């Protein structure tokens, strides 16, 4: 099945796929590239771009006097291991497309590209690159600048539903050294104790529930180690991260894990933390979701089960707006060899995106 | 303070230290290098090389009719890290010597060298190229021999002291996969789990108890997995060993910490096992160790504590023979960038043997 915002939508999208903004390195420009194709692309739209630095980039467009914005980030994840052909290049089969991107999150911007070009309807647009991570600057700037919106709808891989919740992120790089002062003088065997210790209270936090969404998701990441079987390791390195449920205590979790270290670990650095969503007094969440739903329900928009991955909605919802989770695919296929999304959701997407901007 | 005896040790070991047999690679010829410059230095002897492949050689040399066996391994561990200068260029200072291997072990070959150097007292040398590694093979194909010999002292650094016991070693290679059918889906996860019950395992043996030695050395030496903090770890490897005292049963041993990973680890293998010295049931570790006293004291050799680390006494002790390790030299520089032992160490030790070959 095809229709003709599906296709400018693909012809978008091929365009927006073949432009590298992978993050790292984030080598991404404010002249040239992916903007320049973008400011090109936004008739009747007053646009634009600021450099944050450092390949942090916005482009902020405004057509009319539009009461909702959505935010669509750019840059896509590192490309493989695995891909069977160029990550660049999009391709496509009878019922889908793939390429590095095409499901988080550029078929959301391709599809509201096409749609800025089909009507002349009233939309705003906030075009980010540094959402996947960490020294982030694009959202923290626009805040900063007090525009209002009665709602801020932020695209990721939600199978074309509104997503109303969501889990918080943490991540930290913990690093164990021996203490030849005994027990600790190993510092895998202090890893070994600390894990083991981690894990056990995360079981205790398992009854924890939210919108469907129960426990803490906990993971420890990496360990690195040692050298030899019997030759006692003096230094471990090990990256954990969580992702909190709403209204959970992040400050206390954090301090709690760095605790169950004995002795101290040697370093314990949280480099990335982002709110869930909402945030808050389980109150202030409930009042903010139940806000959230209702202007997904002025928007037609079906609401879908609340999500464990995180997003910038987080930060729209901190800031004091009323704020979502909405674009077409499946987080299942993020980050993945062969990335894809269905011409389905991309149709079903930029009809709905199409249907908010310029429907009657 | 130098002796005649000295010189000629400090020369031979200044020629033997020369000689690269880093063990990896374990690059070591039967013919040339180190093995031709003992064949040159033995007179008197009936001498013999066996090459048994793959850098595993022995040279076995008998002059008269000795009741001792006298055996020293020729290899050493690599090199670095740290090392200030050349390896193999023996260094000297006002009290002691630099080099790759002269302090394990050598020092000791050096030594009984010189001896054989000094008189036509009996005598019974095996050098062997294969201790510090994996796949030895001399001293195996040695004992297939059954040739008689009332004790035979195993060259490692025990300050000149006797040493009649010490602990048996294993070594372990595990992989834990993660299980996507959950709990288990997290390979780091296990290996966090097995690692807090091994742990506990071994404290539960801490009061066991063998000539001073106390509980189980036991040692998780590397662990690497997973790629990122909060990717979930398909596999991880963890490397760990554990050295038995006497009479402890290695085999239940090993299967208690098999058993502690639940679901069963992807990959167990016990990449080696020596037995501790003596070796078998308590009763016979205790006849064997006074023996092997007996035979210290005949020979005039102050007894030293029993060690923690590992030495082929073992191997020629569980094959029937009275066995005891004795070298110059402290346990302590042993693998170490600029390892040294002193020439205080050296003269003890072969004045020591001297006497045990050449005097009256």
């Amino acid at each position: 099945h095809m229709t003709d915002l599906l296709a400018s939508t693909l012809e978008h999208l091929e365009t927006l796929v073949s432009f590298d903004t992978r993050n790292p390195p984030r080598a991404i420009a404010a002249e040239g590239g992916i903007f320049d194709y973008l400011r090109a692309q936004l008739p009747g739209f007053q646009v634009e771009v600021i450099d944050h630095g450092d390949g942090a980039v916005s482009l902020y467009a405004v057509r009319g006097t539009p009461k909702y914005l959505f935010n669509v980030h750019l840059d896509t994840v590192p490309d493989s291991p695995h891909w069977s052909a160029d990550p660049h290049v999009m391709r496509r089969t009878e019922d889908r497309v793939i390429g590095l991107g095409v499901c988080d999150i550029k078929g959301a911007a391709a599809a509201l590209v096409a749609a800025a070009n089909a009507g002349d309807g009233d939309a705003a647009f906030l075009f980010s690159s540094d959402e996947e991570a960490n020294d982030p600057r694009c959202i923290a700037a626009f805040l900063a600048r007090g525009l209002p919106y009665d709602a801020v709808l932020v695209a990721e891989p939600t199978m074309s539903e509104a997503v109303l919740a969501h889990r918080g992120i943490s991540s930290v790089l913990m690093r164990f050294a021996g203490r030849a002062g005994d027990p600790a003088a190993s510092a895998l065997h202090q890893a070994m104790r600390w894990g083991g210790k981690a894990l056990d209270h995360v079981e205790s936090l398992a009854h924890a529930r939210f919108g469907g969404l129960t426990g803490l998701r906990f993971n420890i990441g990496r360990v690195d180690g040692g050298i030899k079987a019997n030759m006692i390791a003096p230094a471990a390195e090990l990256r954990f991260g969580f992702r909190p449920l709403p209204s959970m205590d992040v400050d206390g979790l954090l301090a709690t894990f760095a605790g169950f270290a004995d002795p101290a670990a040697a370093h314990f650095e949280e480099t990335f933390r982002g709110p869930s969503l909402p945030s808050g007094d389980i109150a202030r969440a409930e009042e903010r979701r139940l806000a959230a739903r209702d202007v997904a329900d002025a928007l037609d928009l079906p609401i879908g089960n609340a999500v464990d991955f995180w997003t910038e909605a987080s930060l729209f919802s901190a800031g004091g707006y009323t704020a979502l989770v909405y674009g077409p695919g499946d987080i299942a296929q993020a980050h993945t060899a062969d990335e894809f999304v269905t011409l389905a959701q991309l149709q079903r997407y930029v009809e709905s995106v199409n249907r908010i901007i310029n429907g009657s």
